[PDB]
């Protein structure tokens, strides 16, 4: 609760570090080309 306020440290969750931050290698697939699993088929385009 309170005590800091802000903390000392950051106490980052989580911000992508695993993915690529953007795998541009999904854009510019069709979609037979994009993966599901792999990118999100948004909107007729392929993207991480």
């Amino acid at each position: 609760g309170t005590k800091a306020s802000k903390s000392g440290v950051p106490v980052t969750q989580t911000q992508t570090a695993g993915a690529d931050t953007t795998a541009e290698k999904c854009k510019g697939k069709g979609e037979k080309d994009c993966k599901s699993p792999d990118c999100k088929w948004e909107g007729g385009t392929c993207k991480d």
